[PDB]
């Protein structure tokens, strides 16, 4: 009797199930949580009277049905076209070559093209019924507004490591984009994979017309073979096809033999999104959407969320060779590198060493064990990055009467990795060693620990040997090519992202390259901080350019614009 | 019981779903938000008693059904005819060659004509049921009126950078035009693509009559082949066709085998817009639509919105070669240039350099790093534009008792780009480098940063080398052709629109040209300003020519016409 | 009238049976108990109005139907793809090669590939109807919250052995993961096993197209043979197939002859989970989910549960040879080792001996019997690990009047195992001796007890002799290869996990290898402790870095933030 069911009891007609305002992960092409609030307290319908819609949603009747007679030809996976989220992937961004490269649809097409040198053809029927958009005047959802205020509280109390962590949880829960418009409808798609040698034989206009005719035979005729696309060209066509599937998106489920008439009757009340557009997530963090906060404080929240989205694109970028016919083809690479024609020069190094340094003298945990490692061939330790490894421990003291008390300290320790035998190559915790596919070293190799969770397999051992190309990081390059990329003929691979620092290495294995595609490193990219910083309660927020000031009322009820008498009355206890 | 549902419960008949008064993007041909207010508080219907309409909408019964026997022939994509928004694209404007050039329908026709040298034919059935118009006496919507008052407030407080930003958000949300009349109906269209060599063979009257006959075979007969357009001419016709599709726009969804009788029965209650006319968005910003504002103040708001629409057309204009048979054909060019017959002269330059200058001496951010770059071949830095790069930072001081306070400053910095090796060529953030299609430099090339987010790949490296043609901007041309265009044989490409300043460059690659079509740079074209200006509260608005004056009542309730006693009583505290 | 049935009586429509928020065992791929709370006190439905859902669950309408024409080919069991829990097995973890390796589906595929050198093909129809996710703002279930507070109470009272035991009961009841999203739908799968020699014969595209055609003959046609996939290729295909099954997952039960039309009608109200994603179990133990506990205390609970999950993966990891064509293939090994090419060197040892040491002088139990064993060939006892064997006993004293009293002591005893004849080899309690498959020694062999429940069969006896490779443990390696792995040509086998210490041994039998697959060692891996430690009641919890403190109110009602007056008032009785 309140909200959705009040409309449904009064009107007796369904609710439109394709709605914008939700979050969107633009790498995986999945829907990620509700950013905007959608309330039903006006009983609004679409103007044809078919669907209940939210009060702040307007629809545009398209009623458009497209029917193709020819299949398209998609030449390569690098220029990927989604067919269900095409508008939001190809937006103007500095990340356009990574969008949609971790979706289930893309992983299947990249596998099938590389595995048996195939090109993909697509023919489809497409029904666009409504375009569904948000109004510009629109409020945030309560769950999304609450998680933005928590990032604001951690930035006031100078808890930057905690605020960066909560921003990466926001990207995990709400994605990178917010959909502002969705195309509601249904589609029926056939996707074939043909040998690339069959293409280059005048050719293309006769192939694609037969693929579109075979598609209409598959839908209209039953599984008993009564087709009409059987001629001389099809006997070669059926033998060069390496894979074939039919998918329905919306409507009734497809089976071979449903007519195109009957599939188009079941589209009603089964609409899904077949296209969508949107804006980045930090666009909707501005003083208009968050009115009960100071001005420059929400631009600091929006800058934190924007940095978290940009890390999510950078940690999932794989530069490398992309040209399939060339040697040193990198199958895990989603971005080209220019290293297709690469001359390889072998060069070795002695070993890799570490040292450990404790800022706090600890008699409890003894962090120096299993953190420092010396060279096997030099004997002692003889820079990549510079970071601090903290750990919390517990004291527990009593006094007999028995009551007790426990204090929690933070044991700090600091390590330094360095480079300047037999390989290998390496494996971290979260990765495996593709020399063994086993998170272990081969026979005759002992692991060298170079980080907190990374092992390097180093020693008859020449049967497993792979070359080497250097290390680099997000701040330090390598001189082997102060530049980030590998030398030519080498492929780069991530190894133990630590505190938001991507450190990589270069090899010439060929077995680190092949295998399954990497499944999309998700935030958070840092362990939760140990809360090593005290809450510094800010009371006055101001900026010098506007001479505007914000003072919140005790005890932390609401922010409020200031008055120059109330400023210096509060600046006396502040300064 | 209030508004729409009060009419529907009383009358028991649907609402007309094709309504004017909404916003319209004339580049992409999409509907963009509601500009006019449409209320239903009279229960008005169309005069045939079929549809509920708004109170300020009048309809004209057309009841017109057009049935073509011959296909048209559309000769080229430059003279594009939309078939669903033809009247509003071809209006009298200074932008007529860019209208509709980013719509989904145009992108498909330009691709299919260029890819296999095709000409497009179109045959259609078209039902115009109503012409639906707005009355001249009409009010603005509440959401659109609210966003115009926010532009008025930023212009009163001398916040010009914020008012320009809010005007570009108005174009993003509400488009460039407002539809004043829409043609409600349904259409059934077949679009073929034939080889251009098949056209020039007496010919045209026999081709188009067979295409119109094949269209009526496709609709009337089932997918089982029982057609009557099978003769000697069709066997050549079926072999020169490169693509074919059938689309329905409104009505029931099309399938091959629905009769033309049956398709025309399902048009009722499924009407869509098949044509529309309209006026520019700034036409509706005038003292009659906004009565509760001063006179010259709304002409300042209308001039701001008009400038924002004109930037949206200018940033999406691509001059270049258009003649398909000529060399140096620019596939990304939507506007002709006159550089079809172009003689190429090679000429090099040494390098490109920058200097940085801080207006504020900052001991916190140190903007000089990663902003200045020197020449690799000269050693030191030895003009395109002149703009200021600002950045906000945060101080945080405490006093132990612990309360705190944080001030936000604006760190200003100013850079200068300059021109007067091996290429290349370049890539910005939001663009990629089409030498690699990868947002990266080729092998042997290191990036030269020339802007805040732009890289220029400059060094065996002659295998990737492309020529060079110069730089120019919206204020500074180049002498290589003080003129804006490229020299002959070169194509221009945008690179890092910065603060509303289009700066471009010229190349002779051939790989920067090809690829997918650019997807329509959308507003805002500037980052949000850092609010570096104080609110100057204007109280009296007047003009010298009329001697009329407007004084708003404290505290900022409403504007009001003035009296000469109340002027000098308020001019005493003003001057 | 309260909860679930209140919704069902009002709405008269079923409840969605595929819900996230439950626990998940990622080794066995089974559902393990309810972690999150799901309440129905809003009568929420899916937006198509088909299913009642919980109030903190949102669904995404997918309505997606995939229909494959070609079977896949899965090359080996090491790269296992689950087809029903594929997303949660292949997550980014340091355990990725053990996930799903104890599920019923994997045990069948690994058996059928090894037994008759087979490769597996899979073809499937797959209907994804909804994606069902949890909101980020979500509370824990009452049963799961109660078992986390019990781990908190044992850590306050310094009862670490009891808290480690209750953490392993949490993994047994609630699994290792929590599902955050489930794909609701139905699938119809055919899985064949073909001879691997039939694969390598152009070949793969004709095999998989016939397997997909035979699948559609099996579903559509009745058991009376009327198939259409009968040609020259199938007569070889039917003879190289070693096993074949059809499974339905969701929907109506499959029988040969149900049409694909009829199977897709019965999917409604019979949805199951066909994919799922999730996060580790210790991710949901944080101060936001448990608000009524101190800060650093729940990070100690989360570290205890994380250690228990990591033991569950480590005790079920079997390194060894994996290459099927090589000798010394280890059938029980689920993780590769690099010991495929291994040269075997025979070397013997004299014997194994033990000594016992009692820390408490006991005149009641006499633990020295059946705990110490000497060498048969040396005569006396002449280190693996160092652990204490405790035992509780009972006194019972009376005084005639007759009332009584019984005290429970803890008899401590400590044993030491050592190494430095004829085999063998050994058997523990929970294992058997695969030389006899009988938990007994062969003829001519007497058992040598090396642990509390382990026997070693050591002596005409050369007919049962197997070689030897050494012992090692989780802290002590062996020098025969201070390294953990076996020497080459040897396989490792677990033997009597004792107090969380995996101690293993190496053999070259070939009969310890073969047999059935090991059925997934489940927690707890330790007997319950004898409660040998007094409750040390902590009252004040604090940490030095934040200077925050928590004081619970007498008598142990609730925790509460502290005040500096109440600290030293409570630190007086504490110190
Ligand atoms: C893959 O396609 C090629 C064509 O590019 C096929 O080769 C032709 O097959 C037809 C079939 O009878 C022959 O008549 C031609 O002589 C073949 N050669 C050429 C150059 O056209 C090839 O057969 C296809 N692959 C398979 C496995 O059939
Ligand atoms: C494309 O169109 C041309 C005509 O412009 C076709 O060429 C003719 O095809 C017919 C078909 O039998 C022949 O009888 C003529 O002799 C051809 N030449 C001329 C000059 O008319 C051409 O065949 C078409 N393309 C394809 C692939 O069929
Ligand atoms: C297993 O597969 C092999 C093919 O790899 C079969 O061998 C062929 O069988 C056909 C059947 O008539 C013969 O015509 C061929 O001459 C055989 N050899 C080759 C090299 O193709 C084998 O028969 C299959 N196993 C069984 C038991 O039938
Ligand atoms: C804020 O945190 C930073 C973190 O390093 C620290 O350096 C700084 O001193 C802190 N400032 C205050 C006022 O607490
Ligand atoms: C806590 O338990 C450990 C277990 O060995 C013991 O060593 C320690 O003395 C105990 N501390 C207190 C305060 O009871
Ligand atoms: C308990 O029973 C045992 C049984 O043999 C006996 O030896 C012992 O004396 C009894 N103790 C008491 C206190 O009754």
């Amino acid at each position: 009797e309140v909200g959705v069911q009040k409309c449904k009891n009064a009107l007796k007609l369904p609710v439109l199930e394709v709605l914008p305002g939700g979050g969107w992960d633009n790498l995986r092409n999945v829907d990620m949580g509700r950013v905007m609030e959608l309330t039903y307290s006006n009983c609004r319908t679409t103007e044809d009277g078919q669907y209940i819609i939210p009060d702040e949603i307007f629809t545009i009747p398209q009623k458009q049905s497209n029917l193709e007679m020819n299949s398209e030809i998609l030449e390569s996976w690098a220029n990927y076209q989604s067919s269900t989220s095409y508008s939001i992937n190809t937006e103007l961004s500095l990340f356009s070559k990574v969008n949609g490269k971790f979706s289930t649809e893309f992983q299947r097409m990249k596998t099938l093209q590389v595995k048996d040198q195939a090109i993909t053809t697509r023919v489809q029927v497409r029904n666009l019924v409504y375009t569904v958009k948000i109004n510009p005047t629109l409020e945030l959802s309560s769950g999304f507004r609450k998680e933005l205020l928590d990032i604001s509280d951690r930035l006031e109390n100078n808890q930057t490591r905690m605020a960066t962590y909560l921003a990466e949880l926001l990207v995990l829960n709400y994605g990178t984009h917010v959909t502002t418009s969705v195309d509601a409808g249904a589609a029926l798609i056939q996707e074939d994979h043909l040998r690339a040698s069959f293409l280059q034989d005048s050719s293309r206009s006769a192939v694609t017309a037969s693929a579109g005719l075979a598609f209409q035979n598959t839908v209209n005729f039953k599984f008993e073979e009564n087709y009409t696309s059987q001629n001389v060209l099809t006997k070669s066509y059926l033998s060069n096809r390496t894979n074939s599937r039919v998918q329905s998106i919306g409507g009734v489920p497809f089976y071979p033999g449903i007519t195109l008439q009957a599939w188009q009757q079941g589209i009603t009340n089964h609409l899904v999104a077949i296209d969508r557009s949107g804006l980045p997530l930090h666009f909707f963090i501005n003083p208009n959407m968050l009115p009960d906060l100071p001005g420059p404080l929400v631009k600091k929240v929006s800058k934190t969320v924007e940095t978290a989205v940009k890390r999510y694109y950078t940690f999932n970028t794989y530069p490398g060779c992309t040209d399939l016919n060339s040697p040193n083809f990198n199958f895990q690479a989603n971005t080209d590198d220019g290293s297709c024609e690469g001359k390889m020069t072998n060069f070795s190094f002695g070993g890799v060493y570490q040292e450990c340094t404790q800022l706090s003298g600890n008699r409890d945990v003894l962090l120096c064990q299993k953190l420092e490692q010396k060279n096997p061939l030099t004997g002692d330790f003889s820079h990549l990055l510079s970071q601090i490894h903290e750990e919390g421990y517990n004291h527990l003291e009593c006094h007999r009467k028995t009551v007790c008390e426990d204090v929690f300290q933070v044991a700090k320790a600091e390590f330094r990795a360095f480079w300047c035998l037999l390989f290998g190559g390496l494996f971290s915790s979260k990765s495996i060693n593709p020399m063994t596919n086993a998170q272990s070293c081969p026979a005759g190799y002992f692991p060298l620990r170079l980080f907190e969770n990374l092992k390097v397999c180093v020693s008859l051992g020449s049967r497993f040997a792979v070359p080497f190309g250097g290390f680099f990081s997000c701040t330090v390059g390598n001189p082997l090519v102060s530049l980030k990329k590998c030398p030519g003929g080498f492929s780069q691979h991530p190894a133990l992202i630590s505190d938001g620092c991507q450190v990589s290495y270069c090899v010439k294995s060929g077995l680190f390259t092949g295998g399954s595609l990497p499944p999309a490193r998700l935030p958070p990219f840092t362990r939760p901080p140990l809360m090593s910083q005290a809450a510094t309660n800010t009371v006055i927020v101001t900026n010098s350019e506007n001479a505007r000031s914000w003072i919140k009322d005790s005890q932390t009820h609401q922010w409020r614009l200031g008055e120059p008498i109330e400023l210096r009355r509060a600046m006396n206890v502040i300064h």
